[PDB]
């Protein structure tokens, strides 16, 4: 079955740089679609979401979901998580996760 690949344990950017978070989906099935979420909690904060909610400091970089994220501060330190989710009803629920990258800053 599908894999998530996140090449990236860590990455070290420099505040005001952007920051450059890889992932790769192996299928496109089950269909369903793919987030970024800081942390892995219940609490996680979402990040990314291509067809719904505002994320204007998101840009991204088909198998490729990466992202840029804009103007990076020290309070934009944490893992990111490349999440697949399958279509579901009522809701789409998480199938596989990447093992998440860690975003360093370096004052
Ligand atoms: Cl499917």
């Amino acid at each position: 079955e599908l894999q998530v690949i996140q090449p990236e344990k860590s990455v070290s950017v420099a505040a005001g740089e952007s920051a450059t978070l890889r992932c790769a989906m192996t299928s496109l099935i089950p269909v369903g679609p793919i987030m970024w979420f800081r942390g892995a909690g219940a609490g996680r904060e979402l990040i990314y979401n291509q067809k719904e909610g505002h994320f204007p400091r998101v840009t991204t970089v088909n198998l490729d979901f990466s992202i840029s994220i804009s103007n990076i501060t020290p309070a934009d330190a944490g893992t990111y998580y490349c999440v697949k989710f399958r279509k579901g009803s009522p809701d789409d629920v998480e199938f596989k996760s990447g093992a998440g990258t860690e975003l360093s800053v370096r004052a």
